[PDB]
């Protein structure tokens, strides 16, 4: 079924996936992670006899478990044609690099390649990069299915999952793909429902971070906090001035959802009901805050009501309404996630965190792809311009010499490869 | 033009008013406080040399103290009613107006819609008193401890209040504008009492938030978490439905005001500019100014944003994480037993229900049904009725029992038609 499974990227996502794969019965389980301090620490832990450990936080404690890794490679030169499934647990903005870098001459036996956090066009981009006559099926999971992080970077094999989604979606480059059911079962082991959809793009159209991170973390407030060294970092999911959520950001969310929905229609995929997707598939609120009739009717409700409902949705989740109250009546503050900020790497160069660099790169690629379908996407373009102007001013102030080149891009080549692949 | 001033209701408000009067300049200062334990402490305190003491700050002598309205001499040019607004009618009916022909001015410090008219319906034919309606008390003031009953603390002062008069061209109205401005508040004179009476925030806010199901469940509970007055569900009562009630009630109140000859208010502009502002990023100035013409969905959204935006004080200083001060964590005051062992309701929502009950009864005379106001009244009446059922009427203070506001409404309407 899954045969021997190679995990590409061994970070927080991979450890959760490894636990679900070992429950199911991979066969051999290996991992590849490019050189660096993390891979060094992993090789050291593995050589010490360490195993992967997943802790579930609070409600999720029942997830907790340990999983053995059979082999770990930080050097593709030692890979052999032993692998039937590849699972990409790297950042989604690196899929193209990572796929180009695999030694496909020694991977003819690969039958399936799973993208754990896909975005519109990712399946096609990955297939554009495969060698001729590669017969691996490429699977797109709509979103990573939990919230997981490596708590202590010096114990790189221990991760903590603090949330699990209710539902995600899975598409495949192979029509009526049988691997979808396999992965349905693997993810079911952690309580998430996988819904198979007919094409990759339908599933990719349900990537939550594209819809949420784009309006909230490419705007002025988020960028100001992220690109700062001194002030308070602020909070990713709180209201202004503690966090980035404002009526303006909600209006960007709505308008971007409309643009992405039209792109999906032009690629033959059914768009989603954004409010019902957030509430039912990701995390709910009470009927008192969002009535069922309002959730189900959201797509026909009219722009003012749509924005009102989205704002309510996020305001209602400043605390967890389903957590127990303390004696004062307070509920758990789970909008208190700090923004990660710029930091210097081991060469002394400023680097951006994945929020927003991955978010920008994904949206920039989507915008470039949309041009091929004659779609201007002005709200997306405005969010890209907001990021570009902010990062530009940070380079102005800090000095280009001090900045990693990832802060300096052209998405049109990759978008052209995607469109050509789509047109084959 | 103030002359000798009689403060009726010698409490926190009266002590602030007394100092503002003394700063301005007045004659003798008197007070009338009805019999009770507070009056006994005042009498003793006065006997021991006490004076009115305000801390923000100053001292003021009291020249005369009465408990019995029948003992008043015709020595008073101005009366200031500093009692709960639900007692205004009672206070006025109890005064010997036929031998108080020297009173020229009566000031109502916290007037509700129709209060000016209700007070006047109780005055004798021929009575020459002008009645002034202040939109609300202009400060936050408390008597710290009842062992020093004449010593009050003012915590804060409002930016703006509104003042109207039963007499079209009214010298006393400018005097009082100046008197109260000594606290730092801006007093905006308006052309009728009802215009001022319609500019009281509690009517618009306390009604939809604190007469609903969530608030009543907290208020009537003895055990459990008290909850918070200005938080979102489930920590507090604020929900889209409560915001919808707020909008619809504002529409109903605004039409009542128009039929009574008063220009209504822009609710969002009033909250933002008279109660507490938010940043442009949350409520643009143009959205605030355009609220009255925005249309119901947008209006509800803007109101919800307003309250969500004030779950923390956006103008407070941030901590090291970037958190701002949590000034929505005002806990519900709940029922408590009085000295006689009888359950009492807090002023919120008791005074708020009483005010809205009168407003609805009055509005009926103007051919206005007020369905949203009536739904809030019924929610209060049903919850308190159940509380009485459970605790026992013998165990409940009579202020919990049903009231009938129609006689007062009728008197207001008759006065307004004269
Ligand atoms: N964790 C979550 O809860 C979550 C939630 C939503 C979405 N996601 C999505 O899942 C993706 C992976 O998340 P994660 O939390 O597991 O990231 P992670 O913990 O940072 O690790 C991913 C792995 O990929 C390696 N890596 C990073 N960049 C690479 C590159 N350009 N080329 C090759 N390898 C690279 C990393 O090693 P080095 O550090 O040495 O580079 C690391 O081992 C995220 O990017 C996002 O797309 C995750
Ligand atoms: N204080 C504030 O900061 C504030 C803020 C907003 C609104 N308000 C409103 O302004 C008004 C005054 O508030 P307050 O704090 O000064 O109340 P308070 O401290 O209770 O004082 C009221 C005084 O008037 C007496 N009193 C009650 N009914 C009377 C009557 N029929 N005749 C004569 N005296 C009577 C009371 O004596 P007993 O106690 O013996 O009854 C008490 O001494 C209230 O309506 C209040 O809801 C006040």
């Amino acid at each position: 079924s899954l045969g021997n499974v190679l995990l590409v990227g061994l970070g927080a996502v991979a450890i959760q996936v490894a636990l679900d794969l070992r429950r199911h019965g991979a066969g051999r389980l290996g991992a590849l992670n490019h050189p660096g301090r993390r891979s060094q620490r992993i090789a050291e832990a593995l050589a010490r006899g360490a195993c992967l450990q997943l802790e579930g936080q609070g409600q999720h404690r029942w997830l907790s478990g340990n999983a053995a890794l059979d082999v770990f490679h930080q050097d593709p030169a030692e890979l052999r044609d032993d692998w039937q499934t590849l699972v990409l647990c790297v950042p989604a903005d690196s899929y193209l690099d990572v796929v180009r870098g695999l030694p496909w001459e020694r991977l003819g036996g690969v039958r399936t390649l799973l993208l754990v956090s896909a975005f519109i066009g990712a399946n096609l981009l990955v297939r554009s990069a495969l060698p001729a006559g590669c017969q691996a099926t490429v699977l797109s999971l709509s979103s990573y299915y939990a919230a997981t992080k490596v708590i202590d970077e010096t114990q790189p094999l221990r991760a903590l999952t603090k949330a699990v989604k209710r539902r995600v979606y899975l598409g495949s480059s192979r029509p009526d793909c049988p691997a979808r059911e396999t992965w349905r079962r693997v993810l079911a082991g952690s309580g998430v429902e996988v819904v198979p959809l007919a094409t990759p793009e339908a599933a990719e159209g349900r990537n939550v971070t594209t819809y949420v991170h784009s309006p909230f973390f490419l705007g002025e407030f988020a960028l100001a906090r992220i690109l700062s060294e001194q002030g308070p970092p602020g909070f990713m999911y709180k209201l202004y001035p503690e966090g980035p959520i404002t009526p303006g950001a909600i209006g960007a969310m709505r308008r971007l959802w409309c643009e992405l929905s039209e792109l999906l229609r032009r690629m033959g995929a059914e768009p989603l009901n954004l409010l019902r997707f957030l509430n039912d598939d990701n995390y709910p609120v009470h009927e008192t805050m969002l009535p069922r009739a309002s959730i189900d009717g959201f797509a026909e409700a009219g722009a003012e009501r749509q924005e009102y409902l989205l704002f309510v949705r996020y305001a209602a989740l400043l605390v967890d309404p389903f957590s127990p109250a303390d004696e004062q009546g307070r509920h758990f503050d789970f909008s208190a996630v700090p923004f990660r900020r710029v930091s210097r790497d081991e060469d002394g160069l400023w680097r951006l965190p994945r929020v927003p660099l991955e978010d920008y790169r994904k949206l920039a690629l989507i915008v470039a792809l949309a041009a091929h379908f004659d779609l201007a996407m002005p709200q997306a373009r405005s969010l890209l311009a907001s990021y570009e102007n902010a990062v530009s001013r940070f380079i102005d102030c800090q000095g280009a010499s001090q900045c990693h080149p990832s802060l300096y891009i052209d998405s049109r080549p990759a978008a052209d490869a995607i469109y050509r692949q789509w047109c084959s």
